[PDB]
């Protein structure tokens, strides 16, 4: 939200495939002035992404 949103619930937010649980990610990003690709929020060692993670985990057709 505001104060912080890590990279790990980011994970199991969108391998849950629930959107609902996405909010505040917009005004954290605008606060901190951090992107979805920045070394924060990839994995580090192959560089995988939180796209990659919800394409990964899908339920149905779509996530």
């Amino acid at each position: 939200d505001l104060n912080r949103f890590d990279r790990d619930r980011l994970f199991n937010v969108v391998a849950r495939g629930n959107p609902e649980d996405l909010a505040g990610l917009l005004e954290y990003l605008r606060r901190t002035s951090k992107y979805l690709t920045d070394s924060e929020y990839t994995e580090g060692s192959t560089g995988k992404t939180c796209l990659m993670k919800a394409v990964l985990n899908l339920q149905d057709g779509v996530n």
